[PDB]
């Protein structure tokens, strides 16, 4: 069985979020997680070096995006305060 690495990271907003995301399902998960399609060079997450491309997102600022659409997650990420906590999962398919 595949065993990824999920960790909650805390980053701030410099000029939005330069990274692609997707709301789909997978294995051992009958919901829709917010996966990271890619990260635009220059973004706070890219420059820092925490999350990577082809990852999964569960919790955001204390909340949980388990079973939400790409719009709901993306819209929620933009409607956040200065600091934004995100729990990424080290995986890939």
């Amino acid at each position: 069985m595949k065993e990824p690495e999920i960790i909650t990271v805390t980053l701030k907003k410099q000029n939005g979020m330069g990274l692609s995301i997707v709301a789909a399902k997978g294995a051992g998960q009958d919901k829709l997680g917010i996966y990271v399609k890619s990260v635009v060079k220059g973004g706070a997450a890219d420059v820092d070096g925490r999350l990577a491309a082809g990852d999964q997102l569960l919790s955001v600022d204390g909340r949980s995006l388990v079973g939400l659409s790409q719009e709901r997650a993306a819209e929620l990420m933009t409607r956040t305060s200065s600091v934004v906590t995100l729990e990424v999962a080290k995986q890939g398919a």
